[PDB]
């Protein structure tokens, strides 16, 4: 996603934290001036500016392109050296949960988990390798040139002309998605990447022409918005497992 999609995933999740996860998230955020779950959500995309070395190391962590393999993930083939979103989200979830680490280490992991649960719910972050997740599929959207990747990351969301405060309650108004009955931080990333890949391959998501407009928005913007809600609910369920496992006896 672009920055707004990332912040909205985090805003959906933030309100769904259990009291233990609320307190631990707040404690980690308090170590960095002005940090909220939402404000840190775009951080991992900003590393060319903020941390070039980490930026180069983590660039591949934002996606996993499995559509040519019919959305069936295989770590050795699709994720050599762990350099993809499935294995990165698993590892950052483990790091985040490791209470023996420093606040700085666990806050960095939190930044990645918040971002990556967003990205693993963006269809075009789990799509074709051969066109770089739709980045190479250039098209006209209304009167403006873009590409299929950017259309899904932000172009459709931008059609609402809402700031986060306007967009958030719209996402919250949707029918609740059915989640897994339990969080499994090591197994759910693959599930989510494969589901996102299947959307990238759904009929019409790749349009039959290179000139689209309101018909495309009206059909697929609801699905992008459903994916933001789902990502936020899945992020809260994951943080509740990693950071909120005990109320009594914490
Ligand atoms: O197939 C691709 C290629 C790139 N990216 C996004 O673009 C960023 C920059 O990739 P690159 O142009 O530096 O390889 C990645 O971190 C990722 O967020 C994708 O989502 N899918
Ligand atoms: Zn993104
Ligand atoms: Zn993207
Ligand atoms: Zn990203």
């Amino acid at each position: 996603w672009g920055a707004q999609g990332h912040r909205l995933v985090a805003e959906v999740a933030d309100a769904r934290l259990n009291p233990t996860a609320r307190a631990e998230v707040d404690r980690l955020l308090a170590t960095e001036p002005d940090a909220t779950l939402a404000s840190i959500a775009p951080w991992a995309d900003q590393l060319r500016a903020k941390d070039p070395g980490l930026g180069r190391r983590s660039a591949g962590w934002h996606y996993v392109n499995i559509a040519e393999d019919n959305c069936h993930y295989e770590a050795p083939k699709h994720c050599r050296n762990g350099n993809c979103i499935v294995e990165a989200l698993k590892a950052q979830s483990t790091i985040l949960g490791d209470r023996s680490l420093t606040d700085g280490e666990r806050l960095q992991a939190l930044k990645f988990v918040v971002h990556l649960v967003g990205d693993i719910h963006q269809p075009m972050h789990a799509g074709y390798a051969h066109d770089k997740g739709g980045n190479d599929f250039q098209l006209q959207f209304g009167n403006r040139g873009t590409n299929l990747h950017s259309l899904w990351d932000s172009g459709m969301l931008n059609t609402r002309k809402l700031d986060d405060a306007g967009y958030l309650p719209l996402l919250q108004s949707q029918r609740a998605p059915k989640l897994a009955r339990q969080s499994n931080p090591q197994r759910d990333p693959q599930t989510w990447a494969e589901a996102s890949c299947r959307i990238s391959m759904q009929a019409g998501v790749y349009p039959a022409t290179r000139k689209i407009g309101d018909e495309y928005t009206e059909r697929y913007r609801p699905l992008a918005e459903a994916q933001l809600r789902l990502a936020g609910e899945n992020l809260a369920q994951l943080l509740n497992r990693v950071l909120g496992a005990r109320l009594e006896h914490h």
